[PDB]
């Protein structure tokens, strides 16, 4: 229903396009990338991780045709030259990873767009929203350049919000055993992060994460109470968060799990999910929720230190949340 | 000079042999497996994880000849029929993974060996030892079936000791991101643990570990103070411990790091290591220590919550421990 | 209609089941393994390669329930004690990998079955059949212990048949760059084959194959004309046969490609397929045909030496042909 | 003795460096990249595939100090601004993959160098040399910009030369099951070759090669009698060539294998090795030789068709021939 555009047709760009296909409220009408329509059609149809797209994918001239609907293809590397206004696009998904500072992503608004959602942590964005945690603090008048946050922050927040509401977190650390991404190297090559410079499918690669910090942007009362690290491992997709927190109240594994299960059926249905099954990561590939509690891994020590473990498909769940935010923003009118 | 017999020439047994060649104090004279000498020489000679053995390996009759010395090869399924006496083996390394209970491991004693080291956590053993932490508590008169704990416990124990001795650990949670081992499956197949039943090279597989609780055997005062889990990921060797604990005292990163570094250069030299280089797991493949602190990852929240990260080559570090334990026992006079 | 029993609920055993679920002409009524119904149930439901089973899988005591249907779960490691005769089973799929010699597979007949399908190259079988190539030679009154050959032979026989009737093969050699299977080791371990004893997910492993001479069994015209090898590589599923051959006739890539495409659209429809898309292995995961020609890879040198590349999902394509042979055999009287 | 400069400090540039350290005739005095000295020295020091370099590496100013010798680090994205002449560099190793047209490679000569070796196949290069095959055609007067060929052409040419010399090649096809390289993609991303645009570690990926045809640039008699393709698999290093040739004379495996053994221990020692061991890829990681015949894989059909399989560590063997060629050039006069 609401016209949308995707700048940067990559892992997240193509996955948002795939998710958009089932949302009614929105309609992706144009996409921009650095490649031709034929490459774009191929990468869109066949995916190593997500499989063959189930739709009629074709190319007419330099315009994609998916299930009969024509999508316009651009190759304008400079975001102010896209002309979103010429084609009616109201929402633009910024997923190139290059325009995360508000002044750059703002170029889309220059080009005619009304709202810009950045699929990554940002700088000086008008607002940071994690669906299920603070979409409500959104104002159509004041927020135009919204950050959807990171995939890691999307997994953690929802169940950090419950844990906090319920038992209260005094402090905690998280580690995300995360699959590799396109920001890494196939074989030892230059990278600013000397660890990410190393062969991705060959080692456990410790790296930084600002996801633990970022959650304070959506859960202010958790400011200065969390921190953590990341460990990129040799799987192509699906990651897991392992949170160890000291709470204010005294609990047991059973009360902690009952709490998460309740939210998963209540307020966070669709965002937070609860699994009591002993699954592995390849089983979460295709998961649309942002966070699935591995109930079997919950642990308590001294009645005050919990260990919660959550799964998340960094591409599918996050892409879906981009679609959700898009459609939510659109419903608040613009 | 002390004759060593190895039962179960697999990953730990072969590596223990490899490590044994570097130490003259002991002499491996016998090895028991369930294949021919020819299959053993090849598997000993070519290692996918560690590379070719630097030494002459040959097959004479059905005994191995490594650097001219002939090693007796046995094919006794039943430990009771090994006759370690007939050939003078003094210490036996029990590395089959099948005889971790006193009932079975003791069969080696009844068969003529004086001491047995189980290269894994055991049941009803005379004593559980982690070198550098409590070997001093070994009693040559009272202890015959010795357990050398697990590779995880060996990693965490030596630094847990430091943090505790000098700071005080109220409570802690751990996660070891572990390479996969031969107890897993290449493709989905039957397994007691439905998690380790899944294709090892394809997923991040959460599983259990008694390592955390096993620290209490070697460090009695940390009984019931720490607990944890594991996450098997797609790498062939090298693992890492992630400990998150609450100290008695309020420290800083530098504070913690100073203590671990000091310990490694003095107290726990050769056992505990300290690294300030941003390395990846592959870099630790071949490392002989038990624990190398990834100093760039030490982290503190509030001054009370610490996160320390430590690398350990699960096969090489551990096997050099088995060799050091076997040399220490023998020094107490068999 | 026909009632089926599966002996060895392995990768092939469970994928044959998944395939059968869709077919009304057959009916899986019981499975045997070396584990409990709860383990089999979980393995049948979550697959690391093919994903979750879209059906209702549950347990009823010791029995499996799948979509309202009850499947008998046994755990008899000796075919002699299977009693298929008692439960009404007509066709038994022998997919353990341990009973491929008539002397062992015929036990199923003695146990009351009417036909046995060996899911691998057999010894002293009654007939080896490659659907599409020679199921026509199947005699219902004479053949009862049937071999469905190997996944590689099922890939190769279809197009070698076509090229041979079309231009006639004079001699050729093939290599199957194959995915690793459960017959290999995770990390270096004992194996009847020292190539296969090496860490599977770590190297390109040359190994032997009987698939190319086995072809002679279904197309005797090609006896002593073909030969070949295999190289197991680090992918969990999907393989590709590489055939280079000397032709009786001089041809063009374009002629060779036209023959193959015609056979796929006509005679060999559903077994031999043809593609002109620039695809990779992950793309053929789920494929039901036995052999898919990668036309872009087709080459010709001197108009006499050709090269033909074909894909095959070693688990799915092969699992579907077992079901196909099951229904064919059935229809011919049982 | 002869001062060398390396341009492009990548997998091939750093490996040539490791090689060069161990060669008395050459001396790398300078390297040019596109990143800071510290990033370069960490990449040189730790290698995920080859290990920790045994030599003291440090960064004195913007220069690298290796084993006491200071190496000049430049960061000129443009060849002619390199001033190789000022610092007295005679031979420049071109390993960026960007200056393969003799016109671009000539810019080094513009900048003061006397000779340029392109570590890849070139366009309009002066002479293409494969060590052991045609280094004798090098003319110190006529040749300035020289191509060392590709790792694949270096594996194929030496045994093709032997086969055609002893038996005579009527024609043949080849396939190099090759490891992935930096020109590939981590996860599905834009690429000129749609096969290479796919996740490198996840699939078997069929691609094209110039190798088989490029053989004629070293062995002209073989012009037109060869062609092949490539298949990159999920291994980080070490490749294998699989040639099936229709020979002129009727031979036996023993005869094909005897001729190869002779040359390996005679005329081509150092370049062609011969193995009768059942080895796998990981075993050739670090081989300096250009081609090792897997004697066990040698097979022949109809007395005229043969298949010979050869291993080659694509980074190390090739990096050792560049140094070799460099040293041979130095010997002929600069
Ligand atoms: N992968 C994941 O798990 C997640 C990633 N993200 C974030 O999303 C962003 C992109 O990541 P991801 O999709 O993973 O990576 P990709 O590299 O797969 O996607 C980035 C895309 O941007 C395209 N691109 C670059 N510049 C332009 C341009 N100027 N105009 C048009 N297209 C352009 C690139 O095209 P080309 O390839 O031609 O260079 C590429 O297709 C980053 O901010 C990342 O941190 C957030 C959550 C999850
Ligand atoms: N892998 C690692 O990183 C570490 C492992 N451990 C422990 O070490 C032990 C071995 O593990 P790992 O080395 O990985 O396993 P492996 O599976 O590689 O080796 C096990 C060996 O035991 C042999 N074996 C089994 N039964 C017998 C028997 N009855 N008589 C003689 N030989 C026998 C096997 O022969 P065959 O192969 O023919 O079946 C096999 O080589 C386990 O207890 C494990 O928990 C502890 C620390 C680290
Ligand atoms: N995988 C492939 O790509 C293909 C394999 N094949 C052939 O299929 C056959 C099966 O192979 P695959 O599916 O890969 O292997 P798996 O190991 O997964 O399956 C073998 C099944 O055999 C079971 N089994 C072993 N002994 C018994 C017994 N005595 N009684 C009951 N069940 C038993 C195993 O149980 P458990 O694991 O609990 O011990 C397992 O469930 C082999 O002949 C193989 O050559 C043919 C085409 C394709
Ligand atoms: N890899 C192998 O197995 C083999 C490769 N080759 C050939 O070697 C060449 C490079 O291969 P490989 O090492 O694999 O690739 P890499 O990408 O690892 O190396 C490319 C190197 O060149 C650098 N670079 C790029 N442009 C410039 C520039 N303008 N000035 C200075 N430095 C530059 C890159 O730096 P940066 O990373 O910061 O961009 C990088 O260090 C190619 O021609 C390849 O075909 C030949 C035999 C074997």
């Amino acid at each position: 229903a609401v016209k949308v555009g995707i700048n940067g047709f990559g892992r997240i760009g193509r996955n948002v396009f795939r998710a958009a296909l089932k949302n009614p409220d929105i309609e992706v009408v144009a996409v921009n990338g650095l490649t031709d329509a034929n490459t774009l059609a191929h990468l869109l149809k066949y995916d190593s991780v997500h499989g063959r797209l189930d739709a009629e994918v074709s190319v007419n001239g330099n315009n994609l045709v998916v299930n009969g609907k024509e999508i316009i293809v651009k190759a304008e590397r400079d975001p102010e030259n896209l002309a979103w206004g010429e084609i009616g696009v109201d929402i633009v998904v910024e997923s190139t990873g290059r325009f995360t500072k508000r002044e750059d992503a703002a170029k889309h608004l220059e080009a005619g767009a009304k709202k810009v959602i950045i699929s990554a942590p940002a700088k000086n964005e008008d607002i940071t929203i994690v669906m299920g945690v603070n979409q409500d603090k959104y104002d159509p008048k004041a927020h135009h350049v919204i950050s959807n946050a990171s995939c890691t922050t999307n997994c953690l927040a929802p169940f950090a919000k419950v844990l906090h509401e319920q038992f209260g977190i005094v402090r905690g650390m998280m580690t995300t055993v995360h699959s590799y991404t396109n920001d890494q190297r196939i074989l030892d090559a230059s990278h600013k992060d000397l660890r990410r410079a190393r062969a991705a499918a060959e080692s456990i690669i410790p790296t930084t994460t600002g996801a633990a910090k970022a959650v304070a942007l959506v859960l202010p009362e958790l400011k200065g109470k969390l921190n953590g690290m990341a460990m990129r491992v040799p799987t192509p997709n699906v990651s897991v968060v392992d949170l160890v927190a000291e709470l204010e109240k005294e609990v047991t594994v059973e009360e902690v799990n009952a709490a998460l299960k309740a939210a998963a059926e209540g307020e966070l249905k669709g965002i937070l999910a609860y699994s009591e099954e002993p699954l592995v990561s390849r089983d979460y590939n295709g998961s649309t929720v942002s966070s699935t509690i591995d109930a079997l891994s919950t642990m308590v020590i001294d009645g005050k230190m919990v260990k919660v473990v959550s799964w998340y498909d960094n591409e599918t769940g996050y892409s879906h949340r981009v679609v959700d935010l898009a459609a939510y923003i659109a419903s608040k009118g613009l």
